[PDB]
């Protein structure tokens, strides 16, 4: 969760594996839970009028560094001391402890930003039929998934972000006695950890955040919404 939303305070969307060559008006689709690049915006419109809206380039943003952290832990103990018409256990013990922790540390320096006017995008679109020929847009025409258009995007030539996730569970169960002479006892312990660090220090500019204006075709009724 923090690994994809650490750039939510400043209104932006985190780009996993930040790369180079993601300009504005690069419409992208969000369906089946995932977000996928879908080429340039002009492919969506059957008749793209002349030139796409102009893109202002190389605007500074003073860089951003910070971290986010969360952790949830809880242990529950259940004890049975009688029969209570539920089988027959002299002492029944259950101990379930689960604790997870996530952390993200990001730092992008020498940050530039390039954007496009959403009103200019609307003027470029205005009255324009959506291309339903390509099957990729066919799903969105029927409302299978949402559609978004990248308007602003920031980049940096020097940055690093490291995320850590951990989760540990332990279930101990003790059921002696029972009507048959059996002493039951079993403990299950599970632990998972994951660390992912992606950095860059070269001279090339790699985008790592963007703003998405949601576009909606919905059987051709093209509308522009603010996506939260």
């Amino acid at each position: 969760d923090p690994a994809i939303t650490y750039l939510k305070r400043l209104g932006y969307n985190v780009v996993r594996l930040p790369r180079e060559g993601i300009q504005p008006l690069h419409l992208l689709g969000q369906q089946r839970g995932t977000v996928e690049y879908l080429g340039s915006l002009e492919k969506l419109i059957t008749q793209p009028p002349s030139e796409p809206p102009a893109i202002t380039r190389d605007q500074a943003a003073a860089g951003i560094n910070g971290q986010k952290t969360e952790n949830l832990s809880f242990s529950i103990g259940i004890n049975i001391l009688k029969s209570v018409l539920a089988q027959f256990g002299a002492g029944a013990g259950i101990e379930a402890q689960y604790n997870q922790a996530r952390k993200v540390r990001f730092e992008f320096s020498n940050v530039l930003a390039d954007s496009v006017e959403p009103l200019a995008v609307g003027q470029f679109l205005k009255m324009a039929e959506v291309d339903a020929d390509n099957p990729v847009l066919k799903q969105y025409v029927l409302g299978n998934g949402r559609l978004y258009v990248i308007t602003q995007v920031i980049k940096s030539n020097e940055f690093t972000v490291a995320a850590e996730k951990s989760g540990g569970g332990s279930i101990q169960l003790d059921v002696p006695e029972i009507q048959k002479v059996v002493g039951g006892k079993l403990k299950v312990e599970a632990s998972v950890s994951s660390q992912s660090t992606v950095t860059y220090k070269g001279e090339k500019q790699l985008v790592f955040g963007f703003k998405c204006f949601e576009i909606g075709v919905k059987n051709g009724e093209i509308t522009l919404f603010a996506s939260q």
